[PDB]
């Protein structure tokens, strides 16, 4: 009755905000990883989220996560293994869910676009691994904002040159041939196969503001 | 005659604990430091007014659509005169039209509910250069937090229909999807307009993501695909 | 045993990111600098306050009329008379009795609303000298904040009567008389009691404003100057 | 091509007074000194936050008893066995059970509740040490601040049932006391589990506190001591 | 519905103090001017608000007031003559409206009370050039504000002695024979026609606290 | 109507608590007294109270109490007598009350559980005269809070031997016996019947954090 009315509506979301500063207010240099929620632990894709992990936490920052399993997992796990500090974020969805065993400093937002905000403003660059609609969502949410300016020294880096490369082509091929985003845009984002180029770009890059 | 009691709300002041000044001159004359207003903290109150002018200017609005698309699309375009008719569509269904406020494709639409003479609302964001609300726009806000933003667009629409667009469109095209896969939204029909301009997206969607796991084949059938203004406009009202 | 998981909330908290005291021992022990009381987004903070209580202390009002006139006011004068005679007018046409819990003309209504067995309202506001609220109060606060009071004598009442006044009473006459020009307000009558009294300002408002276009003749005729208090009791309550 | 012009809200700025930098990125990029997480302004938000939490899970729960007593009760206890017997009877008694979420007599209320297949509810307590809620908790929260949670032990439940219990117990028992003494709580039954165990404890508040006049005989009718669950049951019906 | 209620009531009126607070936290000293919103530009009144609007940024002070035309436009234009800081705080009205073009930093608010109030936190003085209704409002709010101690050093200026006369006439002759006001409350408020010497008034008697 | 719901009682409640943090954040140190309401004005415990209070504000501490009659005026009294800060936080209740006379800054709260936290996070000790139901309420509150290390450095002082022996025999005799309670637990109150004794136990184990 009174919970589905905007005045209660307010009250709950602020509150998620607070809890949300609150928590994270004395984060260290982040640096947000997103990824499949799928990728299997046998997987090299999952190594690479561990070796990317780890090397970011070598490289200052702290990483931050979905609080999800599979590549979200695979970076918090490697950042406990760098001994650095791991955060997930969670959404609180319809089926039954926890944070990943990796994760050392977590919260559950009921709200997805007090939870995004999260995920911008305690980082200063995002790695993206190979991944599904969740992860396309956050890497085209990134890329309007540093294209129009609502962050600044803002790395966005693709790990997986193969995976990403039929997107990369139809964002030239189509988007910017068609002069739906120009070609100073393409280069917001580097693609690369390589964990220590990933680390480098998104060192040189982010933050130091 | 300055006081021996004081009953100023909840609080009673006694002899001693009585004030020298009024709690009003404190506040009307008092300029202070002012570091407060570059905090965090406060910041978190301007959002939540932000929230709280938003529900309150939107508050009347009947079931909505909300529409995205290239802001750069020219007006003699054959996309443009897509969004108009979509606009109307959208209208004659029964619809409000919720779009960014931008030109090109959105105002394009806000034209289009326009010409039907519905409910046309510009969602502005704050922008590093010069750019007001479409002349088109109807009930009109703009808003300076993106993710306040992001969540009207939600909250106020049942189903979304996007032109061909750039980064932007992508942005919440994609939002959309993962709201609907992850079940946090239910009932709410994504459709893309233009199988020539959004072909290739959906192609390596199939062909890569669907293909290595990251998907499933009926995460495609979340959107449809279509060239009809009338088809578009059937399937948001079927499924809304 | 110090946790190696803390659940607090939404909180998850494990290993080295477990915190050494709890969350209540740094809110109940800590007395830290006090610098934020005196500033203004606590100030805020109090303002809204004093907002929710008066909301709270009034929510079960009936319909009323808020009453001025001069504090200074001899309790054997014939306006003072005229004050008890139209605050029992209002309570027997259906009205409560709103006014700013002072002495003189707020007393002598707020008297009278009780002699007819109505609900008496005083609204006080901290003064820089020692005075209570009046002993013809019943519902009674002791406001802070001047605007936050304001409001309230508009928000739960329906007309103003006003009874020969200084400063104060000309601050509300003005204020509800361009809340009506403006039409933020309407059917809100305003009603001044005292025709020698309120006639010299009557003349200088036409004489002076109305006849150098700062006001039009229309304009003064949003209130009536009267000096029989059952007039002003059926004006109130035909246009209330 | 920066603005001449911008609307952001319902703020205008023009010519100089147009900022350089966006509202958004100034939000998204500066960290600042952070003070203020550790201030009583802020505590005062979290707070808040924690009642919001609060209400919001415990909207839809029905009409509960809050059930209370030793966190060391061993698990093959006559104590413990009382409390499964009395979790089911209020269960069929159409309660729902809320307990401290903890050990003991808590987690026997709670067991009973859910071997009636009723609604289980626990709220927890930071602890210095590990705890999490007990196994049979079906509604669950894990609160950070002692007087939130005082609050929701009374607002969602008609009655008291304590099982024999420490400090804690003692501390809820006497809370309700005084609020059913004072009359700020009201058809509030109290029942005690144990006439053995509570038997020093009545005997000293007559014997010492009404025979000195520091309480009422008619005060210790504010409860009754039982060892019959069944008995505990009908009455908390009864008054409830 | 829930729009008519008062937790809706609060939520709005506090989030436009917020408003008013944030964007004028920063302002310098300032005076608030009043005046007739049907002033026309040919005419002198309207010439002695530019006049009055440019000496009192010469004078250090920011220039407040409601955002309309006729002598609120004029002493805004004046404030921007003069290079100064010009504000308007409108009230939103059934009409359509939209704040005068001499205004470079302006609000609009829903309530009456929150405006009332914000022009004399974020002012030290008042000034009043000849006007309506509306004008009389502010006048008489100030000057109770004075009296009663809740703004110091807080100085109150009339602009134009034949226009303002009659009522002074009328304060003095009506309301202080009456004792409803003292001889000294007539003190409160200055009359003059010089736009130097309401300027000057102002200068002496606001601020520096 | 809007009243009973709760997006109005977090705005009732949070109000609350800004009126008690702004009213108190500058209080002096302070122990909060505890008593029974009935005590009569000619008796020794009343004696007591008034020697209590003396006492507390010659240790340096301001004096906090409910601010209604018997123990805890004198208390209140005691703490003006030797010019100390006297403080009263009311709970408002069906009957008509008030603030006892000798209580120079109070407040009234209408939400039982927030006058409750102000005793306890504007003191640091509580003082316990012979007392009722409410008096036995604080104290075992006052117990759990510092054996489950929520306030820290809390001296709890019962007046009276042989008023509260009954109670302690009960608590050693029962409760600690059948393992409810653990013999340091008991430890964790004094018991005497001196002023000055109780005056430096407090002085002794409060504060100075």
């Amino acid at each position: 009755d009174w919970v589905h009315t905007d005045p209660w509506r307010v009250l709950r979301i602020q509150s998620e905000f607070i809890e949300g500063f609150g928590t994270l207010a004395e984060l260290p240099p982040a640096i947000s990883v997103f990824g499949s929620a799928r990728t299997p632990a046998d997987s090299p894709e999952y190594d690479a989220g561990v070796r990317l992990g780890r090397g970011l936490v070598e490289a200052g920052f702290a990483v931050i996560t979905g609080g999800g399993p599979g590549a979200m997992e695979a970076a918090n796990k490697g950042a406990l293994e760098a001994k650095g500090t791991s955060v997930g974020l969670g959404i609180e969805l319809p089926f039954e869910q926890g944070l990943n065993p990796y994760v050392d400093i977590g919260l559950n937002f009921r709200y997805f676009f007090v939870r995004k905000m999260m995920f911008v403003k305690y980082a200063q660059g995002f790695v993206v691994l190979p991944g599904g609609l969740g992860t396309l969502d956050e890497l085209f949410e990134a890329l309007t904002l540093v294209q129009t300016q609502k962050v600044t020294r803002f790395p966005i880096v693709l790990f997986g040159s193969e995976y990403w490369g039929g997107l990369v082509d139809w964002l030239r091929g189509t988007l910017v041939a068609q002069g739906k985003a120009a070609e100073k845009d393409l280069m917001l984002f580097h693609v690369t196969d390589d964990v220590d180029e990933a680390v480098a770009l998104v060192s040189k890059e982010a933050g130091r503001l």
